[PDB]
């Protein structure tokens, strides 16, 4: 597997909120991943080549192939490991399981959970119009949604510390409900029971765009 | 074109001086590039799929396909631009030509010069045995070799500032003489006349190794 990254987190955070890459373009280089939509209109979650748009009101909907993204990370998911949990386990305990199995922080990880979540707390960015406010101020204003006792799917990546300028260092995880109508970017969660599948990734492709805003960003 | 990078500069600088990637492996993903040999036994220069080993005594020799590298950057060279210089031009003037043509620091550049150099000054790392001394102290001790009025070839890359942890930010250029028996890592040069060919690169593949020293490096 190759982690295929569209653009750079530094470019996104600098104010480059639009790109020309479509959701269909993303699915050329993976069936699994995360990212942001143009104008920061929420975030995407993708697994088994199904893509959904998660928005600031807690909603999820099917992503359309023509929608565009300024930043995303995709892969052809090829997990090496599977662990079933029959009793409650916290996000941080699950990360401890992954980190024991893949202890080098110098590798990436892709992870998926299918199961029943005791709770899943989410906060997702709303669509932005320029001039842009500081991202931290936008996040201060966004409600946290709390999904309680819901079946659903989690998609995530673990990014090395040696990558903080380029991508989201540490764990980045998104959630969607079984009915595919709710979800968001995860702040914390606890799994009541479910199946974790995950694997390490050694290869990263960074595709730098050609739009003028990216080229002129500092 | 894709800039194909073997490992990380941060790993090399941390003391990971050996890898399992061979020169033949490098040529699977390019015909052009630069890098370091195992044990820091000099550096490589590659152009038109010819690879040479440049060592601390100023010498160049044909690189053997079975030799291994802990760090390298390769591409299938596809320049978009050609400029002939009939009168002397300094390294920094040449970089000004490139930077005017490719002004976004957010893109990579690959560059090649074929011509007659007024001078080319080089300093190249010697083979190291552990425990390793600080790289800066090793470089303090290495002689600078001065190639005067020599025909030769220059190979180089320009790396964005948004990449300093991962690769050599700015320009990184190596030189070899026409007889292929002298060369090194360039500190400065002046071209008397010659041909510059160069182009921009938007895609970077990072291939992270699996050897234990890389996995355990901080
Ligand atoms: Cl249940
Ligand atoms: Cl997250
Ligand atoms: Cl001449
Ligand atoms: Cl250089
Ligand atoms: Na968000
Ligand atoms: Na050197
Ligand atoms: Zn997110
Ligand atoms: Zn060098």
């Amino acid at each position: 597997s190759v982690l295929y990254q569209t653009s750079l987190m530094s470019a996104l955070l600098s104010g480059v909120y639009e790109g020309s890459t479509t959701i269909a373009d993303l699915l050329k280089h993976g069936d699994f991943g995360l990212g942001t939509f143009n104008e920061l209109d929420g975030e995407l979650i993708a697994f088994s080549s199904q893509v959904y748009q998660l928005r600031a009101d807690g909603s999820a909907r099917n992503a359309q192939p023509e929608q565009k993204t300024p930043f995303a990370v995709m892969t052809w998911f090829q997990p090496q490991y599977r662990k079933t949990f029959d009793h409650p386990v916290s996000r941080q305990q699950l990360h401890e399981v992954i980190d024991q199995q893949i202890p080098s922080d110098n590798l990436f990880c892709a992870l998926r959970i299918d199961g029943h979540f005791r709770h899943a707390h989410t906060r997702t960015v709303p669509r932005q119009t320029p001039p842009y406010r500081a991202m931290t101020d936008v996040l201060d204003d966004q409600p946290v949604f709390r999904f309680n006792q819901r079946e659903g799917v989690l998609v995530g990546f673990r990014t090395p510390q040696h990558m903080q300028g380029i991508n989201v260092a540490g764990y980045h995880e998104h959630f969607i409900t079984d009915d595919r109508k709710g979800g968001g970017h995860l702040l914390d969660y606890q799994l009541d029971h479910g199946v974790l599948t995950f694997g390490e990734i050694h290869k990263l492709m960074i595709d730098l765009p050609a739009d003028s805003a990216f080229l002129q960003a500092n």
